[PDB]
């Protein structure tokens, strides 16, 4: 399952600041053989990978967001909502939404 | 009963902080024998829920509410009062609206 | 003869500060045989039940209120004037609105 | 794997200011042995090319994008970014749009 | 049950030309014996009485609508269809809105 | 699977003439043995009800539609199809959209 | 590979007449051994499934086409052509145009 | 060298009639070794697959064309002229323009 996510880091207003558009592997998964209990975690593995590419922001201190049928910034931290996250893909692009965690 | 909720975290002056939609499972229950008496309450398995999933709030110090048919913000916290509030489902969204605990 | 009952509890400036909806079975009565001289009241069964939902308040010291048509808060303590105050429900809600007793 | 590179230097409102059109050799490589671990990267070779050009800015303070297929400027630092960048050429032109690196 | 029924008589753009308010007597029914095989029914009772009020129509020759939540005008002719016409009713006030039948 | 169906009647430029609003039961079903080999079709049964209520059409010569995510009249008159057309239901409002079949 | 086909049948002017909207299964194929020397084609299928649906047309009597790039009515009859027109396919959605096969 | 052909089939006044997109492989040739002379020619490997799709012409009776820098319609019947058609790729598309072969 190639998945291509287009991470939008916004900025101000919500506006978009620098997109970046990198390539994400969930539901593929390695070796069918237990080298550690399981890996990281499918949000966990994602959040470690925007991190990576983007150098404007440093890993644990982003929000990653989606937008639901509403409009709406859901954000989304855990795994067993990322999957949650990931019913609103078009086609196969999955646009999250990064804000970075300020003082209040 | 899938039933999803979308917990709104109000701010200031009503606005909304952060936005989770979750997923709720009211009128389903677990095995049809009693391991304790009777669980814990459908409201109290609600508020256990909104409280594990946001990390800016601890449980037991925040207060969710409902709109009814005023707009006004009516609050509950007992389990034959939720009952009332989930007769305002619109499509399979149970919108809540959290609000904090504080001083007076 | 089924009646809503919407607990407005009033502030400083006579502002809502928190809402309730419960319902409430004036006209309804319990099994047709006594088991005591005839129950409480209408009235004390309505503020034995508004001062169980409230928290911020303890039973005994709130006075409950209701609108005429004039706009005005008339109160009611008694069962034969709440009789008089019952006449005023719109649809099925019963709006009454709580003041709590304090110093003077 | 001639590849004709057309480097657009974007202005105030991503308006072009300089144009240059050079030409870039990304999958041709040199001699078959390594008087190295493995040169440069392509991606590395590809801005350490742009800033040798353009008499109007100096190395690693510019940032090189692309058009994806919604028509925003897609960025890119890394050589298996690079190799996204260029599945959309059209017909040998490889169009970047060169952004420098102000304030904030 | 005592149930007032207010007949908009609507004009050229949706407009109220004339209002009538009379009472009606739904669920209460006469003598509790078969002198017919059951009346007319609860929607031909209705009808019946709103051309005997207005002298600007003749009946058969009108369409009686209601108001749903969209602020739709619905109409209803059956008395399978009047039953949920009267899950409107907001006080006891049961307003419908008739139009006349002209040419196409 | 109590489900209400909006039958919006269409016009001259698909602006609707007449709205009906009734009640149907796909899902359920009647007694479990076969008095028949199995009914109607619960798309049959369907425009057998849609047929019956508006007077202005007839069985047989009306064509019932839905509109899909990118708004427009998707048609349906299969049953395999009319549970693709039953995906799109918002709380319990199915709303169709009638049109007549007229010359060519 | 759950596959969604919008069928479009085009009109005078190019301009859609009847949409329709069903399900197809190219990817899959039925049980793995040999009843036959290998079933219809995958553009057999569709094409027979195409004239299955629309009364408006008979099988043999129609073109089916789809939109390149270049927003030009790509038609297709070979099933090692249907492979190179649902490479098209935005979500999981294969918009195909039909248009129907007249004088000359 | 996969080659994308957009063979346009004109019409009355040199418009399009139909369109049909094949790919081909002129400068891929078959295993290294002479079962015959040398194959067919390169230009009769494309006129004989354009007259495989259309079934509108039939091998022999159809003329095929490209357009130069002036925008005329050059024919190509050789294969040492099909190689300067060759040279007019745009990305990888080989658009030819086919013309039927009438009276005079």
């Amino acid at each position: 399952a190639s998945l291509t996510v287009k991470a939008y880091l916004l900025g101000k207003e919500d506006a978009a600041r620098e997109i970046r558009r990198f390539s994400f592997c969930c539901s593929p998964e390695p070796e069918a053989e237990a080298e550690a209990a399981a890996g990281p975690g499918p949000c966990e593995r994602l959040l470690s990978r925007v991190a990576a590419l983007f150098p404007a922001l440093r890993p644990g201190g982003f929000q990653a967001h989606y937008r639901d049928e509403d409009g709406d910034l859901v954000a989304f931290s855990s795994d067993e909502e990322l999957t949650m996250a990931m019913s609103y893909v078009k086609d196969d692009i999955f646009r999250i939404y990064i804000k970075e965690k300020k003082e209040c």
